[PDB]
């Protein structure tokens, strides 16, 4: 499909898991490989993780230091751990680390965020969604100023207006999107230019 690997890399807080639930479920098994960040407890990770891996059609799984990211796959952070996007040669990786928090949270969006400026570039889309604070912020910065497409929820729509706020206010937000236009815009965009071979 693509004539380039490309990737989805999304933060949410408070009302996250509902909203996540919405974004994915459209998803086919060809769709590009989704890598998330949601604030919660260790334990709730790997929950989260299957509860959404019965209603989606991708597999959705809790993140695994090395691991090959793969598409049709969507990997959630690992409660008290952060997770990061890597790259070994030709493969993008997940990379799990105990590092200290960063805005007072484990997993850290803008670790996340980050990571995905510094491997990914252009080739991503990255997504923040409903929730308290600032953590994402920063990290959507760079990964705007990296030539990455940014969405932020809207205000319409999340059930905290803080860190798609705090996003936009920092100047890193490409468009401002209600939830449910999110998964069709993080994907056309993702496709759009030369992506689609032909």
């Amino acid at each position: 499909l693509l004539s380039s690997e490309k990737l989805i890399a999304i933060g949410a807080s408070t009302g996250g898991t509902e909203a996540i639930r919405h974004v994915l479920q459209p998803l086919p098994l060809s769709s590009p490989a989704v890598i998330i960040t949601q604030h919660m407890p260790p334990g709730f990770t790997r929950s989260f993780a299957e509860r959404l891996n019965k209603l989606c059609q991708i597999s959705v799984k809790e993140a695994e230091d090395g691991e090959r990211v793969l598409p049709g796959h969507a990997y959630i952070a690992p409660g008290d751990k952060h997770m990061e996007l890597a790259r070994s040669g030709a493969n993008y990786q997940i990379k799990i680390h105990d590092g200290p928090p960063v805005n007072r949270h484990r997993p850290s969006v803008d670790v996340l965020f980050h990571s995905v400026a510094k491997h990914a570039g252009r080739n991503a889309v990255g997504v923040i969604l409903t929730g308290m604070g600032n953590d994402g912020a920063a990290g959507m910065l760079a990964m705007y100023q990296a030539g990455a497409w940014t969405i932020a929820q809207n205000e319409a729509s999340c059930v905290v207006f803080g860190m798609p706020r705090e996003a936009i206010n920092m100047g890193g937000v490409s468009e401002v999107v209600d939830l449910s236009q999110v998964s069709q815009q993080m994907l056309a965009k993702i496709s759009a230019g030369q992506a689609i071979r032909i």
